[PDB]
């Protein structure tokens, strides 16, 4: 009279010995538990030791919660791309439960962009990012997204808060779902389907709640706008409800102050009302590849043999 509904986590080849992991600096609190920086032995080829981020579930959490955490985190096991944050191992044996991730020392891109805003202290400050630096970020994000699309995924929440920034300033698609609870006001719940990033969503997505790679491209345009405004709220001064109506009826974000023409042109291609007229992520990269740093050819999905 029924199918069993019991969820489990099955230890696999990603399991790492607890003795190989040490945790130091606290990075923050996730929905599941605390996240730390640390060091992991033997998790990267040719590296005796690697700096890592360690997501934890402590001894007080329920086993149901524990298993949910492990199965959610495990989605990242399928990916191996320079521009997607890597999962490096799992400690499911004993407690606390650990998931070991590539460390992104400069944080999420929204936080990073906001950190570049001048302080209200009249001190000397780095000028806003150059076109060349913004283009580099764009290409890296687009490469990670092309990789995900090639692996038949739709992201559904592409936004600066869901990209991460490495020590060397490389931007990558972030660990899935790790910042939505922190930037809670970037979401709006209107019904079933729950909390949706309405200010990042395409007109067609706002209309019927379906997401495609075409709507990921729309969101990519909004990310470029975020980069150019240092992460202002899109459609600031419109309520959540007013955004739905504005975008569905054809309204667009304005060209940011001092935004280079090239970048806004790219935004406009992403924001074509008809999804079929938007470029693909591969086509986006093709258009800016001459402006990418030379090493992009060695590490990108775009130039890899997997891009066929
Ligand atoms: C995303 C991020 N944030 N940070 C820090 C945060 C503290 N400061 C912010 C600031 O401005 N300070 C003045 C302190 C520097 C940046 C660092 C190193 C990271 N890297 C990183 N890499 C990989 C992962 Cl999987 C995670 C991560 C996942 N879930 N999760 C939940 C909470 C926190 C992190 C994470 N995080």
């Amino acid at each position: 009279s029924y199918f069993s509904a019991a969820d489990v986590y099955v230890p696999d080849e990603w399991e790492v010995a607890r003795e190989k992991i040490t945790m130091s600096r606290e990075l923050g609190q996730g929905s599941f538990g605390m996240v730390y920086e640390g060091v992991a032995k033997g998790v990267v080829k040719d590296e005796p030791e690697t700096r890592v981020a360690i997501k934890t579930v402590n001894e007080a959490a329920s086993m149901r919660e524990r298993i949910e955490f492990l199965n959610e985190a495990s989605v990242m096991k399928e990916f191996n791309c320079h521009h997607v944050v890597r999962l490096l191992g799992v400690v499911s044996q004993g407690q606390p439960t650990l998931v070991i991730m590539e460390l992104m020392t400069r944080g999420d891109l929204k936080s990073y962009l906001r950190s570049l805003r001048p302080e209200m202290e009249n001190n000397p400050v780095l000028a806003p990012p150059s076109l060349s630096k913004m283009i580099q970020m764009a290409g890296e994000i687009a490469d990670g997204m092309a990789y995900l699309n090639a692996n038949k995924f739709v992201h559904r929440d592409l936004a600066a808060r869901n990209c991460m920034v490495a020590e060397d300033f490389t931007v990558k698609i972030g660990d899935f779902g790790m910042t939505r609870a922190i930037y809670e006001t970037d979401y709006y719940r209107k019904g079933g389907k729950g909390l949706l990033p309405v200010r990042w969503m395409s007109p067609e997505s706002l209309k019927d709640g379906v997401f495609t790679t075409y709507s990921d491209v729309w969101s990519f345009g909004v990310v470029l706008w975020e980069i150019a405004t240092l992460a202002e709220e899109p459609y600031q001064g419109l309520s959540n409800e007013q955004v739905l109506r504005f975008v569905m009826e054809g309204g667009l974000l304005d060209k940011p102050d001092n935004c280079p023409d090239m970048l806004f042109e790219l935004m406009r291609m992403c924001w074509q009302y008809n999804p079929k007229m938007r470029p693909s992520f591969l086509e986006i990269i093709s258009s800016i590849k001459e402006e990418m740093e030379p090493g992009f050819r060695e590490v990108s999905f775009y130039y890899s043999e997997e891009n066929k």
